[PDB]
């Protein structure tokens, strides 16, 4: 028995028909080289993803959008101990540079995208209950608030390719599998599935930038901080930003509504504990401003 | 459309056969009068509970799992703004001394099982990810800890009733999806389906408790601090008090081992928020001392 | 020159004709044994006491504004050192049992008046800039909450009778000003012309209870949270709960709507301060369920 | 009637004989482009504010009083939630660059003197109730504490011209009064009298700077921080700062007094309240540090 | 090698002539029936603890240094975890009534020594540096606060007798020596020499009450802020209450001088972890009021 | 008599023979121009310091300690108030650039040594009570964490001169009474027996930098931190790092290990607060950034 699992979801390259289309339509409107774990995992029941997705499209797709991320990722450094640079502890292992580099770049990618699949799924979960994400507002958008955003990936960013758990090195599995744990949390993010492939830094971003504020009261308070944030901001959305459940009777069984009420509860969790956890790694190397910056879409 | 819908679970009175007997052994090994609503819900699904509850029942029936759901209780309690008691507003609703006690046993009744279920959810929900939950600790559990706690409903506690939301007033409903919603929770606790036949002290509740403190740091410091008493405590189990999804695949799909995953992490939050709720909402009455109390199995 | 001035203000034996008559009714609308220094300040000024009170008096009179100032009352302790309790000290300074009931009955005349002092205050400075102080609520006052409380002072409560600063002793001077100073107040409030004539018990109180919080963090953060009770409370008064300064242009001029500006600022600050300073007196004879109970309008 | 009233005060403009001397004399020696608020609504008594600032002026004009406004500056940062920078969203409404920069000027010119000006209004406010504002320190200032700063507006700075309000558009006023009653104050600053040029820049700012924290404990704690560095600050003055009311019985009436009281206690919290506002408003724009810099007197 | 050795100090009952003379003096001045671990261990040293307490015994026998022991004690409840009570616990393991109120007992007369034993450490450590510990005061203490409490063990009560750890059990010496690692301290209070005959007891305290707090912020401020009361309390007494290493260096050599500083700021902050230990030990049986009383000397 | 007395300790150029070599070794070891305080001290005593330098040596010249002493180092800061950069008035009294450089220098010097002296005195405390300092691990150090950094004082590095206290004039020596008083010590760190040369800056790091934070929860709390990543770090040496008094005692007297005890104790609280005040020194003059930087062993 292995290490880590593998999670049930629609991976990357499992996606066809329509739910690929979906799932490219998240990279490109997002701006994101990887369709987020939640998504993955909740795009294999019927309907929900697609039909959520193509109700948040147009509110995440523009500026409005984009600076409630931004307020997101502003929001979401821990106010925890400090951390010193894994930089050297990197160049020890005789990183190159340019590798450093590499790994400083796949964490401001996910960086950038992991805010906005907050707001993606705050929006999928409160919409799913009824709550305001959009449309209640009595001011529309205005002003450039109501903008498209670019499609497509930023320029030079390419798709991430997630590492295959099962097939990864028990020393990878061990880290992910650590990882998860430190928080509680069920699967590696799509972000450990990325890093995963260099587990030398992940054990050094455990020790030093993750474990220490894992289940912390200051890093749930993040959390908090920022998922409110989330929460807040899609209500300023000109629509509502997801599908309730009630209304999806047709589309899912009881068992999935359940099921799906788990996921998006849990992943609404997931994604803010991810958002800080990666912004954190990044502040290691750099610091709070350039960890929470807006790299991409600017 | 109503204000409230069901929530896809499977009620007391639908449970049949095998998961008709795990209910009335939930009900008799944790001395509740209501079967917890995530355990309601997931029942929906194959296996999962009848497997799971097989496992925790060891551990939870013991004197150690009592003591853990009481220091769950104990520091359950949110360092919150002081509350009126709400026993003259009760009174100046015409309730009887009677029925306010009525009310105040149900706040007893849940408050004593709730905690019990923060470990039961707990247990569920770390075993499901392979994490402790017993049976690695050094020794065994011996003396006092040991002990079964008495099987049944303590003296003179009858079985709660549920109320049926779709055959709600208008008010109940309105008021168990406000107190829903002020919690981002996605359905009422039963507590709710239990306190709910007086929506007019629900209001109070809303109001007078739940409201000041719903979302606020205080309120999540507390759950994660009672999460966290929860999630040590169950490491002191015997053996594991769950199941591992790792080990349900053949029980169960990718799919449902998904919606499970969501669950029971939505559970595991949902009970520590309700466990505090109601303690907060019995505490507006008397204090923390009383609310906090184990008066049911000592 | 002593080291106390009176400060100017129409003292409970000026007031006159159609002012005097306010001053009882405020004293019998509020069941409150002295008019606050706040009130008989800005009664200097003409029209804008009278018109105020007139507005606010049938918002105070209920039940509703009655379970506000329990509220505050109840919000008032200070999270601060716990104090020894001044009864050996009193005791040992020869005072009678009989003398110690007097002040401790004084001290919780003073925190049932207070906090409704805090509303009052709170609707006249919130009412003089036009922000909420009833009727914008959609509901209207329901139930019992619109019920007037009984008119008068409480049974066997008679007016205090406020010492006359001039005429102290150095002593009970030094300790008022001393009182005053350590808050930054401008006079002392009431409550220490009520108690002034026991300065050493004053003094014992400002070493033990007061100077030891006076503009402390948790001091200041209590009245922040009282004030804020107060300020959210009187949104739900079915009408606008005092006067407009831009409605008073014909009656003040702007050298006085400037001065009762600042006044009525200045003393929706003294109300919450005070108020937390008695209580925090009666605190350490009793304790804060004791000091923060409503003894006289249940 | 409008959404916003010109509260009463003796105008930048308003200002005639020895008065506008003083007004002059407070631009000059404080190296201040206007005269705060609260100065010219308190210049609508006589006496008082020539004469306060008559014993203010040898004190505030020292390096040690410019300390002290620089202490105050450096601790005016609320320890709040991040804020995104407001010049893209400005450059999206097509602010040029040097319209930005004229912003920030402004900003600055503020920052400035708003630390300087709570120096002012505590020396005021703290003599006033002949608490210590100088004069009872073991030594005088000597050596660097005591040099005079330059005198006059620092070069390139000219006077602000404050918008006039029963000119100012609906949009402007809303936005004033908005900012006014964000933090439950009783007229808009000079500040937003100054931005209140740009109305769409301070939508931008109530909304990303200040509305997030108004009221909030970490502001008020900020406040009561500052006001306590000015409070210990000016007892190191060689001589009283201000007058004390006591003294101005000749001067002022009973009224007076009273109004003034109130004022100058009520601007002692406003003048720390706007000056951490404004503070925070560049901060969003440059930082802690660039936000908290003495630019001017150095 | 046993598990915990005996740490090298002279124990009651090896202290012959005038030392054995200073333990009783100790012990029926302070009223306490046990002379500290810190006393016992410093009094190896020649003249130290004889001169020391000839300079405190005058200023610790009064009432006002009782009042300050009993601020002390009031302050040191830890806004730690709540706790649950023990007795249930040493019921089930058979302990008798008797035996429970004897442990209780045991607890009170700990917690009536320890915080007078903090003014004694405080005011050895403080006047070893010529730090204030009385004698600067503006007035000597008069009235109730100079009085003498009585001398002698209260009625009832007789000296304890410590174990000897060499001859206790390997379980005492375990349970000894994690109590005094989990605070990282350097061998077992008194108090743990006194209730380790109960080393049952000891392990739940540990487990209960103990580990949950030890070197937490909340246990170290509650220690910083006792340690403050006692520090400023001392101050008032009305003349030095230690002796000065500068005016000992006749009598200690450098080697005993530096040990004896070293000693005074560990016994400093060991008697105030531990004065905080026991309290909550008995706050876990009864609760802080109980717990802080002061039952002996009132 | 003086102000301030010389504590007792084998100052640098008194080590002679072994113990000589010793301090060098320190020095060099540890990269530092001065042997701390508590060493010279604790070697007054026989056997303990070098045997525990012994113990320690390898430990501490590792990568991995320098790792632990930068961790201190970085969470050093106080989260207290800002702090004005104290360069302007010693530019204004007429130090040169140069000066100010020298000093800045010596603090960073202090800076680097600090925490690296926390280490020691970690290990050497914990090592004594057999805690855990080394040895325990599961996996002994890896990779380039097991490496020795460069031995000797780093390039252009000289040994500090202490000054002698007793030579001092009383300007000297009143700010370094001062300031070990602010912090109840019990006497100047080796820092100001630097620094102390320039008591002029002194004054102004005492009332800038030091004074308004000594004794406060922040500061005490940072140091809890910084002790806790100390002794935490040591546990994950190769071997323990010091010597347990139970080893020592054919070495050592009774008093000898009672005194060191005390010391050590002493000690280990002294360096963590030094190292936070001279951090916070540099703080003022630079930021956060640059006073915890490593800058001479990367």
């Amino acid at each position: 028995r292995s290490v880590l699992g593998s999670f049930p979801q629609v991976d990357h390259h499992q996606a066809k028909g329509q739910l690929a289309e979906v799932y490219d339509d998240i990279h490109n409107t997002m701006r994101v080289p990887w369709v987020a774990f939640g998504i993955r995992v909740m795009s294999q029941f019927p309907h929900f993803i697609p039909d959520a997705w193509a109700a948040l499209k147009p509110n995440i797709e523009t500026r409005y959008a984009e600076d409630g991320a931004d307020l997101i990722r502003l929001n979401s450094i821990v106010p925890g101990p400090v951390m010193p640079n894994p930089t050297p502890k990197l160049l020890r292992l005789g990183w190159t540079e340019s590798k450093i580099e590499e790994l400083k770049t796949a964490l401001d990618l996910l960086n950038y995208g992991n805010p906005k699949y907050l707001i993606l799924i705050t929006a999928f979960n409160e919409a799913w209950h009824e709550r305001d994400t959009g449309g209640r507002a009595p001011q529309k958008l205005r002003g450039r608030d109501a903008e498209r955003i670019p499609y497509g990936l930023p320029n030079s960013v390419e798709k991430f390719n997630l590492l295959d758990i099962e097939k990864a090195s028990d020393r990878t599995q061990t880290v992910l599998r650590d990882i998860r744990d430190a928080f509680l949390h069920h699967g590696p993010a799509s972000d450990y599935r990325v890093l995963g492939v260099w587990p030398d830094y992940l054990e050094i971003a455990l020790r030093d930038s993750l474990a220490p504020v894992a289940l912390s009261a200051e890093y749930d308070e993040t959390a908090r901080r920022i998922r409110k944030i989330a929460r807040e901001h899609v209500k300023g959305f000109d629509k509502p930003a997801g599908v309730a459940w009630r209304d999806m009777t047709e589309k899912l069984s009881a068992e999935q509504i359940a099921g799906l009420t788990g996921l998006l509860f849990m992943y609404n969790r997931f994604i803010a504990d991810i958002t800080i956890a990666i912004i954190r790694l990044k502040q290691a190397f750099s610091g709070p401003e350039d960890a929470t910056a807006n790299k991409y879409t600017n």
